[PDB]
């Protein structure tokens, strides 16, 4: 399955870095032999000392399953030194910049995005994968089109951070649906629901439905969003019982172009 290279530069030009991390960067490439665009993540075989071998095993079970919201493993390559990752380059855009560009969005718009969320981190958890990274910088457009689904760009093989992690505590699967509750929050208003002190109120799950921001907002929106950004991960709801929520499964999702407000907040709280 991993096809192997003398250097990977006989198959592809690098271009622009995506993304940078603990050695790993996602690069975008251009396959030499076709002209295709990937987004190339590269590894050096020596950061995987030790658990080469599982996450090898590990990456040949993605290679082979392609969720609708999740950006496709389409290829791998070994070389001398290195791994590289070559995956579906998701071009349709930012999921901020999307909000900001409509003239017209509403609660329905952001359940719809949560519902593809909800989906994608419900599948990766049964793979036994915690992304612990979920913000709206890993989430990117399909398509430039309106009717485009929103996809996880990127994943692994602290105002989004769940409050048992900044507690040091045992921590688990729950600590994604704290993610997406945190990002329902921001799609609702257009700022993030923790800031000042800051650790504390995360810790206590400290926040609010504030006025005048949240009036014309759904209170069933507002439950699901508890039921999420719920201190207690025991009792917070997991991606499948979020899926089941009327605000996602029914059509208590409200119709108001909340638009003018959300886009507002989006460009003052965000560089
Ligand atoms: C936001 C910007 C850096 C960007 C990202 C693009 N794609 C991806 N980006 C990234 N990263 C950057 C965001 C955070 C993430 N952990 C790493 N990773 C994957 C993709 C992808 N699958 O296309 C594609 C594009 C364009 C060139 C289509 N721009």
């Amino acid at each position: 399955w991993k096809k192997q290279a003398e250097d990977i530069k006989k198959i592809f030009e690098f271009k622009e870095t995506l993304g940078t991390g603990a050695f790993s960067e996602v690069v975008l490439a251009e396959e030499k032999a076709t002209g295709k665009l990937f987004a190339v993540k590269c590894i050096p075989k020596k950061a995987l000392k030790g658990k080469e071998s599982s996450i090898e095993n590990e990456i040949a079970v993605l290679r082979k399953i392609k969720h609708e919201n999740i950006v496709a493993l389409e290829d791998i390559y070994e070389s001398p030194n290195h791994l590289y990752l070559v995956m579906q380059l998701v071009s349709g855009g930012e999921l901020f910049d999307r909000i900001v560009e409509k003239g017209f969005y509403t609660e329905k718009d952001a359940s719809t995005l949560i519902r593809q969320v909800l989906d994608a981190v419900y599948y990766l958890h049964r793979m036994g994968i915690v992304h612990r990274d979920l913000k709206p910088e890993n989430l990117l457009y399909y398509s430039q089109d309106e009717e485009s689904k929103i996809m996880i760009s990127d994943f692994g093989l602290p105002g989004y951070v769940a409050p048992e992690v900044l507690a040091q505590k045992p921590y688990s699967k729950a600590v994604d649906c704290w993610s997406i509750g945190v990002i329902a929050y921001i799609l609702l208003c257009g700022y993030p629901p923790f800031y000042d002190k800051l650790f504390e109120q995360i810790l206590k799950a400290e926040y609010e439905f504030d006025s005048p921001y949240w009036d014309d907002i759904s209170d069933s929106a507002k439950d699901f969003i508890r039921n999420l950004m719920e201190k207690d991960p025991n009792k917070r709801y997991t991606c499948e019982q979020a899926a089941r929520h009327p605000w996602i499964a029914g059509d208590t999702a409200l119709n108001k172009n909340i638009h003018e407000s959300v886009s507002a907040q989006i460009r003052k709280n965000f560089a």
